[PDB]
């Protein structure tokens, strides 16, 4: 309860994506791993609440939306009503987090998962409480427009091998990448 988990991928050049798209082509392993990973709930009888940005939402194909298995939440400050296909909408991060933290929703929601974008990470990056951050390093040079902020090792712990997550380097379509785990101390 009241737990926040961050999960995002980044290129070896500290890249996240260009024009709202990942530097590397669609990865069947990265896509399945992400879904299967989030789908893997620790507590039975509960649902996971994920939050995505406007860019991320519009970037996700309708073929997958709404994403079954988990509740999709979009963060929009300009929009008044939630977008078609979305489960809920929040004006700000504090609003979405506060609502999910409230007993009213706490009964239905237990843990939260951040699925981008950088804007959401930036706001959450200033969280005082304990928070988890999953960074995937892609061993390959690719073009990117947005850069990811450097994580403080003094505050964040480098977890190369964590239970549930694979440590071995995967390879798809000639693209090698590794999953890294980061934990922030309170
Ligand atoms: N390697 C990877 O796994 C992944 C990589 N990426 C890359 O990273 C990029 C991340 O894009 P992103 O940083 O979101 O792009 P932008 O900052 O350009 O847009 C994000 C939008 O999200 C909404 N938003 C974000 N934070 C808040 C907040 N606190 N309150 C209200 N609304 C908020 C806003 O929408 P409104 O305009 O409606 O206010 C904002 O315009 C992707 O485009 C992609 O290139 C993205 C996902 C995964
Ligand atoms: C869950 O589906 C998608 C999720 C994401 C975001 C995303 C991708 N990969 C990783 N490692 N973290 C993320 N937050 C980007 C996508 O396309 C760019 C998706 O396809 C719909």
């Amino acid at each position: 309860v009241g737990s926040l988990n961050c999960i995002v991928a980044v290129s070896q050049n500290m890249g996240i994506g260009k024009n709202g798209d990942l530097p590397w082509p669609p990865l069947r392993n990265e896509f399945r791993y992400f879904q299967r990973m989030t789908t893997t709930s620790s507590v039975e009888g509960k649902q996971n609440l994920v939050i995505m940005g406007k860019k991320t939402w519009f970037s996700i194909p309708e073929k997958n939306r709404p994403l079954k298995g988990r509740i999709n939440l979009v963060l929009s400050r300009e929009l008044k009503e939630p977008p078609q296909g979305a489960h809920f909408l929040s004006r700000s991060l504090d609003d979405a987090l506060k609502l999910t933290e409230q007993p009213e929703l706490a009964n239905k929601v237990d843990m939260v998962w951040i699925v981008g974008g950088s804007s959401v990470y930036k706001e959450a990056m200033n969280h005082p409480g304990h928070l988890k951050l999953f960074v995937t390093r892609i061993m390959q040079d690719f073009e990117s427009d947005t850069f990811f902020p450097e994580i403080d090792l003094e505050k964040y712990k480098l977890l190369p091998e964590y239970p549930g997550v694979l440590s071995d380097v995967q390879e798809e379509k000639g693209i090698k990448y590794k999953f890294e785990v980061y934990e922030k101390n309170d």
